[PDB]
């Protein structure tokens, strides 16, 4: 049974640490090095008092010892530790906050609650969805020259497109370019935008940087079927981000379901 | 056909309460022949330079705007909401073909949309035409957050009535979803506005959300790039989205050099 796992973790520094850019790079190395976790994947950008720490560009970020930084793994398809651990970038205490795991057939279920709930996007980390997803695939030879670059300010279309993407990708199937396309095509002209706090964001991937967007978007899907399909997508995207770069932490969602 | 842009200076003699919206003033005059014999714009009084109880000698302005000659007097009118002074500010007068020859001078330069006044654009223009009956009954309203597609599919309509062109729902989905998919977004400050339209056949009053602000982008792709200019110069003139002959949809176009 193909399942989801989102795991919380609590990262403490035991000495004053520099922080590498992105900060995802600690965990990261764990990982790597198999000291972590053994190894459709998802690692976040460290974060305190509720807001990740990436790299738009200034100095580079002190975190003082005892600070409780935060961070999220997600992963389909592994049994977990924790303690301290000795890094390249120093030495930190890793304890585990939240274990979840979903069955893909669970997330079905849970689409029901919210029929009748507007849907509330937020982008957590800065996100970057390429505008070309909702380009009708006959045309893609046509614009092959034409660099769109990332949406800086991406339509529900846009958003829910990418979360089909993910949502195949995630049960197994391949991706089909012409569904994801007319299933945002279909979704811009349809969904009904209640509010939002949207906000171009460029960040650093010498630097090589890219621009996006942060900030969250409310709305809803005056359609039954298509509604039910936009939640389940969007769902899934809820646990291994969105839009590219997501195993350094980019493309963070949180969805939140307003009575 | 031409375009004509006047601009009045509007002055109330009196105090005066503007109805709602205050575009009916002139809407009034125009109507009873007494402004002018007769793809029409008639815009919201402003004042200090934005779109109410109003002191005698304020100097209100407003635009209106038409395609096709000039039979325009100044001087004092009447009006069911008062007497006012209205002189002519300035004349604007536009060949459409001239409008693709301005094309060429910002091919190389970003597009600023602001919009002036708030903005009613259906989201249902860039629904597949073949689906309208299918989703008949599915209201999406007007969009609180209009994209660069969605805009010009509204500008290219506008243009197609402008040069007497039936406008073609699939033209202009295909050329919004297309510019959807195109365009990068440079900067913007939007956001929802819910006003008063007016009143309905019964009097009841009608409200409606839409949008305000500025949104600033740029088509990479030449060709289309050429196109969405010519349509938006032209928006820029007889306003975008629902109830622009009540002055709804206003925009103000914008180049920025690079």
């Amino acid at each position: 049974v193909p399942l989801i796992f989102k795991i919380g973790y609590n990262v403490i520094p035991l000495q004053d640490v520099i922080l590498p850019t992105p900060s995802s790079k600690v965990l990261k190395y764990l990982i790597q090095s198999g000291k972590l976790l053994p190894s459709p994947i998802f690692i976040s950008h460290l974060g305190l008092n509720q807001r990740r720490i990436f790299q738009t560009n200034g100095n580079l970020k002190t975190i003082s010892r005892g600070s409780k930084l935060s961070s999220t793994i997600a992963f389909s398809t592994p049994e977990l530790d924790e303690g301290v651990f000795e890094t390249i970038y120093g030495k930190f205490h890793i304890t585990i906050e939240s274990v979840e795991i979903v069955e893909v057939e669970k997330l079905k279920e849970e689409v029901e609650k919210h029929m009748n709930d507007n849907i509330r996007v937020r982008f957590i980390s800065p996100t970057l969805l390429s505008s070309k997803v909702l380009l009708p695939p006959s045309l893609s030879e046509r614009y092959k020259r034409v660099n769109a670059g990332y949406s800086t300010l991406p339509s529900v279309g846009l958003i829910v497109a990418y979360a089909y993407n993910v949502y195949c990708n995630l049960i197994g199937k391949k991706e089909v370019e012409v569904r994801a396309f007319k299933f945002g095509v279909i979704s811009n002209a349809l969904s009904r935008i209640i509010g939002y706090d949207l906000h171009p964001v460029t960040i650093v991937i010498n630097l090589r940087k890219a621009r996006g967007v942060m900030g969250w978007i409310e709305f809803d899907i005056p359609d039954e079927k298509l509604k039910r399909r936009a939640l389940r997508y969007l769902l899934a995207s809820s646990y291994l981000g969105i839009g590219r770069s997501r195993g350094i932490g980019f493309g963070e969602i949180k969805l939140e379901f307003i009575k």
